[PDB]
């Protein structure tokens, strides 16, 4: 990459949630392997964000890349309607058989917005089936589940910024953001759920939150006690239960799917991210028979949504091959252990002067600040570190892949204490 | 693949808007090349579809492999959030040369709804900074622009049963079909119902959002580009944004590179997917202008608000620019201008049988319209058993070839679809 790429890059390509009148650095990326990003200058950087969640087991991963290339070679894509494909087979096999036995039809899709769009219209399809007038999402505050229309009405409004949108969305039901830390429970949590439950439940279509970890919301951990009940709520008003999962899914939690820290199965469940090993873009939202059938038995005779690249046969063959690396179950004590270096070397930032908490769960650790912080200074301060972190608000955060040696992993924790040691990096 | 693997597709995998109850037939493919899908059991089938437009340079292209691998060697993916790569600058280098002048700032997502999404976030955020109360859409029946929320308020609201959702999807403003044909004669009646929408609604509309001279998914229909013309001055004079949804359209399929060009005009926005990555895997992109993209980084929010986990994606760009680099050669313009004439010509038969409405031909686009619906399962064994892939859907058999389809494997398509509307065999 040459000095004018970059410079093309900075004044024509958008880059995510990032100003066009006042771009911010980027770095210029040449490849990666293992746990490392190579940038353009020949320096490698230790990744501690697995490019968000998603690259479970690093970068140029041999089987995943065999797999890839596997398929590419018998084809890439083929279209889905009229046709199905070994890959989109075994993967919803895998599926079905992983996630809690009632979720049992898989519905593919490219992105985990899309997956989200997906549940939500299965939700209302499925209640204008049954001939009952249910629009109406209940969710939590602080919550994120994608970008698109319908998954932006079910984030957090604030957050969010919904007031630019205001008039365009559906207004939602928007219950307290959970209190009870993943921490002690406390009864008077539930009060602000339960009110909007007695007032709207005639008029609830499902229920949907990300279990147990609020991820881009605000990386919150919660008790999953509220699971327990939210299920439990959900039955007694015959209420669908929707669990997005395209963070928590897949292990990052130090469960398999975040659900079974509560031991509940939704509806409805949406997975994506870390569902193709972080290789490129595929999502899944699974949900029961009763939804399905309900669904084609209505007026429509399907449920109404099909992407043209559904049930990638190139997407698939990569989900097929991290699954089966899942498979193995080494990702069980390489979380647990990930969790405790976490837990150590974190712990010395509760006595650093720009930090308002720390939290760990799974191969999630969190260093809330107490002012925002300077993205660009900070960023490059990371890279100076030979570290990839990108932090975001008032979020420096670490969710590196299972395969990330302690060393790595040291040199992570060491650059997020020494960036909230003073107010250098922030505001 | 066995056939308790299609017991279990049957059961537990949904397909693109059918039945979980009554599914009709799935046939099983195990690779494909060239203009050719390869069933299980070993039969060839030469592809009509292109697996609904984007497969362009056909399956297993030498070109778009070698890129694909050079790129997983390299990284699949990385994200895209304080990142930048050689592939995703590559594209839009492409994207931003290839499109109108004004369109030079490229946000890249992961899906064509994603991009349309993208497109209606962008004229919302722009008025939104400008302090103007403009958030309907105004588009046309007929229309097909995505399955997700955003998306589907701008599909025709009868194709798409917007019923089922009545009170949850925003109503935008629908002015009728465009009657003129491609192929025929402009009539300024056809602007009536879209010049009366416009003059009650003018001060509240972010956007005009329509596919470029043909509507795809819902009609396959082929209309004037003086509408477009027409269109892309009204919005001037009024200051609104004009979204063009080429994400069927774009790349060649038309006979042009992009349907826009036969108007002669551009948009403010500008979506495309499909064809894009030469349809090996999902990508999409949303093009804008400078006045747009600087505008709503300078409203409250201080950028778009709108970044997709996989945006950018490394290896889709790469097989995207492999696609792009292909059709640099201009070798489309020639194989397309003859799959036109090759598609008239053998078409024409079809407007003397007993079941055929209409026959119109753009580009590498052929549909013959019939007066009932077709019978699908039995007429997608028919074409099954005659060798070809074609998908039929409604009224509507249709093809759209890879560019290189061979004239012998073109004339056993229409070979096929003249055979099909014969007699009302495969009809209801
Ligand atoms: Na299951
Ligand atoms: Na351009």
């Amino acid at each position: 990459m040459t000095t004018d790429d970059l410079a093309f890059d900075q004044r024509h390509i958008l880059h995510p949630y990032t100003s066009m009148t006042s771009p911010l650095p980027v770095y210029p990326v040449v490849s990666a392997e293992g746990c490392e990003l190579i940038l353009s200058d020949g320096r490698r950087l230790v990744d501690g964000m697995s490019s968000w969640w998603a690259a479970i087991h690093g970068y140029n991963h041999p089987q995943l890349n065999a797999a890839m290339k596997s398929q590419i070679d018998a084809m890439s894509h083929v279209m889905f309607g009229g046709i199905t494909h070994a890959p989109a087979i075994e993967l919803c096999r895998k599926l079905v058989a992983m996630t809690p036995q009632p979720l049992e039809c898989v519905f593919l899709a490219d992105s985990g917005s899309v997956a989200v769009e997906v549940a939500m219209k299965m939700a209302l399809q499925y209640w204008q089936a049954k001939g009952e007038a249910r629009q109406r999402f209940l969710t939590f505050r602080n919550g994120f589940h994608g970008d698109t229309f319908g998954a932006m009405s079910v984030c957090d409004p604030d957050n969010s910024m919904h007031s630019l949108w205001k008039g365009y969305l559906p207004e939602n039901l928007f219950a307290p953001a959970p209190q009870s830390r993943m921490g002690e429970w406390d009864e008077r949590d539930m009060v602000g759920f339960a009110r909007l439950m007695a007032a709207h439940r005639h008029e609830i279509a499902a229920v949907i939150i990300e279990p147990i970890v609020q991820g881009a919301g605000g990386m919150r951990m919660y008790h999953p006690e509220w699971l327990k009940r939210i299920r439990k709520i959900c039955d007694r008003e015959g209420i669908l239960l929707i669990a997005d999962e395209i963070a928590t899914g897949f292990g990052r939690t130090g469960k398999l799917f975040a659900c079974e820290h509560a031991e509940i199965a939704p509806d409805i469940l949406c997975l994506g991210k870390a569902l193709t090993g972080g290789t490129m873009t595929l999502s899944a939202t699974l949900t029961t028979r009763e939804v399905a059938e309900t669904i084609s038995n209505g007026e429509a005779g399907c449920f109404m949504h099909g992407p043209t690249f559904m049930g990638n046969p190139l997407a698939c063959a990569a989900a097929n091959a991290s699954l089966a690396i899942l498979e193995s179950g080494d990702w069980q004590q390489q979380v647990a252990d990930i969790e405790v270096q976490l837990r150590e070397q974190l712990a010395p930032a509760r006595d650093a002067e720009m930090v308002a908490d720390v939290r760990v769960l799974g191969a999630i650790g969190v260093v809330e600040t107490t002012h925002p912080v300077n993205m660009a200074a900070l960023q490059k301060f990371f890279v100076e570190q030979g570290v990839w972190i990108r932090p975001f608000g008032k979020l420096i955060y670490l969710m590196p892949p299972y395969i990330i040696l302690p060393q790595q992993l040291q040199r992570l924790t060491a650059a997020v204490n020494r960036a909230v040691q003073d107010e250098t990096f922030f505001c």
